[PDB]
């Protein structure tokens, strides 16, 4: 926890969350970052292990106006899982066929709010057989991930906010 | 966390957090909000058991801008632990000294930082013999304080201000 907070710059910050992520079981993972009052979905601070090419055509087709976990996070500091429900509009349908696609299924997103206004999420998926044993996963680990991603956000936010 | 989510109004919600947070080992708790940028303390959404006298003593003598707590949580979402680590000025010497006669020697501040810009702080008080079994009895039960805070602002800022 406290190794995020003393890692000098992006990259070896970067790193260490990828591997903390690794360690509980997670093999994709998206801490993404916006300065308070901003809108910029497309140029957001982002590091993690998403596919380039997921990230390309998300920024491109502005599904930052679509995907309902970043709706959630502009609204909630609760986690949001990937579950099916949460894909409610016909876009977000398509939304989750095309996440699907890139192998993202199974997950859940924090939502980040820092103390400067930052609005962000820190995203975790897992990949698993069904949403029985990917819930059940994510729920032991969930404590754990909470103070995680507080930690994530006040160290990720001093190496972007300064 | 989820009974906290389903109260009706301000009262509901003030006794079950106060009932969780007792049952936690925290005999005395502060909940206060304030709405994005208000910086006028003393306007800020209240609830908890602290002493009316402290209270009524601290949002009139602006220790608000004196309390070491405070000036971390515009600044951090991560938790600080009540300590001389932090009362270290001499107008934060008298602030503690003060606390402390009002009951409020251990304990820990939870910033709060809400989706729509909310500011404010979630402070557990906790009763002990000395700082080690007192963090003891805080370090231990961190994990779950940390889903409170989050569980507490999120329906919290829902009943203060909607
Ligand atoms: C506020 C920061 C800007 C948003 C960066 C992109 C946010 C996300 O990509 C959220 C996220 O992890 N969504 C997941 C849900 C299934 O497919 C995804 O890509
Ligand atoms: C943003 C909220 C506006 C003012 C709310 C008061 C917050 C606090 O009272 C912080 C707090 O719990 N401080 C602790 C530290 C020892 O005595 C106290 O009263």
């Amino acid at each position: 926890f406290l190794e995020l907070e003393r890692s000098s710059g992006k990259l070896e910050w970067s790193a260490i969350l990828q591997k903390m992520a690794s360690d509980l079981g997670f093999s994709k993972i998206l801490f993404g970052l916006l300065p308070k009052d901003s809108q910029d979905y497309e140029n957001a601070f982002i590091v993690g292990n998403y596919p380039a090419a997921w990230r390309e055509h998300y920024d491109r087709a502005g599904y930052a106006r679509v995907d309902p976990t970043v709706s959630h996070c502009t609204q909630s500091v609760l986690p949001i899982f990937w579950e099916p429900s949460i894909y409610q509009t016909r876009k977000q349908h398509e939304f989750f066929e095309e996440a699907s696609a890139a192998g993202l299924v199974y997950g859940l997103t924090m939502p980040l709010h820092g103390a400067r206004g930052e609005l962000g999420a820190l995203s975790f998926s897992v990949e698993a057989e069904n949403r029985a044993e990917a819930n059940r996963f994510m729920e032991s680990v969930l404590p754990t991930l909470w103070m995680l991603k507080d930690y994530a956000l006040q160290s990720g936010a001093g190496l972007a906010f300064e």
